[PDB]
């Protein structure tokens, strides 16, 4: 019922030490926007996972021109301050809905409006921790030879394949997605 090539793919040369469940997204990615706002893929996947399992989510550089790099660093700041849940929706909307995010200054305005003090954003932005998080996200994408988003990898061996699942019903799709990750995490 869970055959290889249908719900998932397998990496030709796995990545040792990868997180158990790794999501790659871009704030420019049309389907990543749905995955956040309409499907809630991350929340629904976490719900089907054993309670002692961490999920990791990384931003990618290769969409959005120069802004893709700035958003990857801003996402690193978000991870460093632990404010992902305060900035995810206004970044998605500013980039894709209203298209009001066109510079690094615009990203910063989102964080300030979300309650992060301007000076603390800047200090995080220029910190060694954020430098290292940026490196981590880029290495993770290179390690799996990531070509596009959204993507989810399980134990650095298995790559989810949403296009082999049933996509005519949003809620059936999300259930098949979350159930496929639980299966794969059990491998
Ligand atoms: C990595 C490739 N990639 C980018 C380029 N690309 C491919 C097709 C369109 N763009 C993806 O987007 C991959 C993809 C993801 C999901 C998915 O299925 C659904 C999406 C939204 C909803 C809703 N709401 C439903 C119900 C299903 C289909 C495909």
């Amino acid at each position: 019922q869970y055959e290889d090539g249908k719900q998932y793919t397998t990496l030709e040369k796995p990545v040792a030490g990868a997180p158990q469940v790794l999501e790659f997204f871009s704030f420019f990615c049309p389907h990543c926007y749905q995955f956040e706002e309409v499907l809630h893929i991350s929340d629904n996947v976490k719900k089907k996972l054993p309670e002692g399992v961490k999920m990791t989510k990384y931003h990618v550089n290769f969409m959005g021109g120069d802004l893709g790099k700035d958003l990857t660093q801003a996402w690193a700041v978000a991870m460093a301050l632990g404010v992902e849940d305060k900035v995810t929706v206004p970044l998605f909307e500013g980039v894709q809905k209203t298209q009001t995010i066109r510079s690094a200054s615009d990203i910063r305005d989102v964080f300030i409006n979300a309650g992060i003090k301007g000076e603390e954003y800047d200090a995080a932005w220029n910190s060694f921790v954020v430098k290292s998080l940026v490196a981590q996200q880029e290495k993770a994408a290179a390690d799996v030879q990531l070509r596009g988003v959204p993507a989810m990898f399980v134990n650095g061996k298995y790559q989810l394949n949403p296009q082999g699942m049933d996509t005519s019903n949003m809620d059936v799709f999300v259930q098949q997605y979350a159930d496929t990750v639980k299966y794969l995490s059990e491998k």
